[PDB]
């Protein structure tokens, strides 16, 4: 559906077997969540934004469930003060900006 | 106009009599640009980003032109790696998420 921006655009997500809230975030190329146990192998990744940079772990082809949409996506795990749904996932649910 | 998210949602902005590019950023509460001279008084502000917390100058009631739209908004100046158009500006121009 359509979402205004008077409040933060938080949505409920399931990943991979856990429930989280995350921010629909058009300024993020990538999807990043707080420390949680994703299963399997990961590759080290550094990313930077406002206030500096973190070391994150990149998990590929992680099932994510967002609203009614199931997708399989790359997911970074590392310190973020908020879970963020990035363009890599939003494109897959057909999310656009409009004004 | 509708904007897909296959690419970063950059827009051209006029702010403080200067032209720049910025990201339409639904994950940002506030609007923040790289160091530039905005005229007048300002307040020190803490933000925290992915890597934050950090030191920024808050300028109130700054003229901003984006996509035809002229708004007057709070604008933060500080060492961000991309200029960011936050929800405080996006709501004024009527920007929504859709899917
Ligand atoms: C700064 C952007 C260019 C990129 N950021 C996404 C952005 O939407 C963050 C996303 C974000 C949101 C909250 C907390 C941490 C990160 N928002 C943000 O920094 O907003 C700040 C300005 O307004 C305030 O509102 C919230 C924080 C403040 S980011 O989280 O740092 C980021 C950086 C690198 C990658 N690869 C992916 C994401």
């Amino acid at each position: 559906p359509q979402i205004t921006l008077w409040q933060r655009p938080l949505v409920v997500v399931k990943v991979g077997g856990q429930l989280m809230e995350a921010l629909l975030d058009t300024g993020a190329d990538d999807t990043i969540f707080e420390e949680m146990n994703l299963p399997g192998r990961w590759t080290p990744k550094m990313i930077g934004g406002i206030g500096g940079f973190l070391n994150v772990r990149q998990y590929d082809q992680v099932p994510i469930e967002i609203c009614g949409h199931k997708v399989v996506s790359t997911v970074l795990i590392g310190p973020t003060p908020l879970n963020v749904i990035g363009r890599n996932v939003m494109t897959q649910i057909g999310c656009t900006l409009n004004f």
